[PDB]
């Protein structure tokens, strides 16, 4: 597409922003808010329509963890809710493969979710799959080669290095090589041939550090780590490179973005976001109107 797309978040409560920033011209439009505040939401992108998925309302009016599915359209601005998930999900993963959005993990109060449900936009429907391996929220989640990757998150009890795989005509998980380090609420997105993990919560300190994992060699490498440390960061793909948004570095609720050029193996700062913030969701789409 053309624009990044970053929507929700936290500073203090649950917000509502949606915002679109253009790498072209280094330009930021606020687009129309969300019809509820939401962190810890998901973003992704299909046939054209950008969705929000899951996530939780932390209000003073109280904390309400969001099954809910809303669709933006870049033509309209407009939201329009979509079918809810079987559950809510915060600090949800999703994944795109075939026109179909996956649904991994998250929480609903203390319930951790193994589970995963699969939404056709063609039926605005929703359908269980098989359960990872693993109870996972704040997990990372990508697609490559058609293949489904859950990596890291929190279990309930532990943070996870761990690392998972689905395979839709087997409807089946399978455990891939565990990462170098122990990630929650990290950034995880596909470039060229690898998964990348960005960031996160390790247990003890916020990370800058960031590693792939290459699908032929199944083995985890560190490359240049991020400026700045960072959990609960946005992440996604344009035009071969990685953009990290906001996030919490321990101190401050960041507004800054970094870009990964990954032939020069270096990060630099390409703009800021109009407020820190953290647990955005993220995806590309052609610019509204
Ligand atoms: O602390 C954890 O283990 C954990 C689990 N999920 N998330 C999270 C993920 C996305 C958004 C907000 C929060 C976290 C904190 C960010 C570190």
């Amino acid at each position: 597409g053309r624009l990044i797309y970053t929507a929700g978040g936290y500073f203090r409560q649950s917000l509502s922003y949606l915002e679109a920033y253009n790498p072209s011209n280094g330009s930021w439009l606020r687009l129309a808010d969300l019809q509820v505040p939401r962190s810890g939401l998901a973003g992704c992108v299909v046939g054209g329509l950008l969705y929000a998925v899951g996530g939780r309302n932390n209000s003073p009016d109280g904390n309400t963890d969001s099954s809910a599915l809303d669709c933006y359209n870049p033509m309209t601005n407009q939201w329009s809710p979509c079918a809810s998930m079987s559950v809510p999900r915060n600090r949800i993963g999703v994944g795109v493969i075939d026109g179909h959005i996956y649904a991994v993990g998250g929480s609903h109060g203390c319930i951790h979710h193994s589970s995963v449900e699969r939404y056709e936009p063609e039926r605005d429907e929703w359908h269980l799959v098989a359960p990872m391996l693993t109870r996972r929220i704040g997990v990372g989640v990508a697609v490559l080669n058609r293949l489904l990757y859950a990596v890291g998150g929190f279990d309930g009890t532990n943070r996870l290095n761990s690392a998972e795989c689905y395979y839709p005509e087997r409807n089946e998980w399978r455990m891939i090589t565990p990462m170098n380090t122990i990630r929650s609420g990290a950034g995880v997105c596909v470039l060229h041939n690898c998964i990348y993990a960005a960031g996160g919560y390790d247990g003890q300190d916020q990370l800058n550090s960031v590693e792939r994992y290459d699908v032929e060699t199944e083995t985890w490498t560190f490359v240049a780590p991020m400026r700045h440390h960072r959990s609960a960061l946005g992440i996604t793909v344009h035009q071969g490179k990685i953009y990290v948004l906001g996030g919490y570095d321990g101190h401050t609720f960041l507004d800054s973005v970094e870009c990964y050029d990954p032939d020069s193996d270096t990060w630099s700062e390409v703009t800021r976001m109009t407020s820190g913030r953290s647990g955005v969701g993220v995806a590309v789409t052609m610019e509204p109107c």
